[PDB]
């Protein structure tokens, strides 16, 4: 039941993305900026499990793509990273 959404690049799945930066941001004590989505995909779990292939800088334009696993329960604003890391 792996659904592809099909406007990866949205406002609410970039704020999923952001969120997923802020707490790697504070997590391994670095900043990267935030590029913008590759692809976002989503599953009923507890609440829904996003999958996000997101991407991001380092220095000026130094780019990496990161993958990131976010479970998410909307109706109550909850949000957890799950996992996140660059390919």
């Amino acid at each position: 039941g792996i659904v592809n959404v099909p406007n990866p690049n949205n406002t609410k799945f970039q704020e999923l993305a952001r969120f997923a930066i802020q707490d790697y941001n504070k997590k391994q004590n670095a900043h990267l900026e935030f590029v913008e989505n590759l692809n976002v995909k989503e599953q009923v779990v507890a609440g829904i499990m996003y999958y996000i292939t997101l991407a991001a800088t380092d220095d000026a334009g130094k780019k990496k793509i990161y993958k990131a696993k976010i479970w998410v329960k909307e109706w109550e604003d909850f949000k957890k990273v799950v996992e996140f890391k660059l390919v």
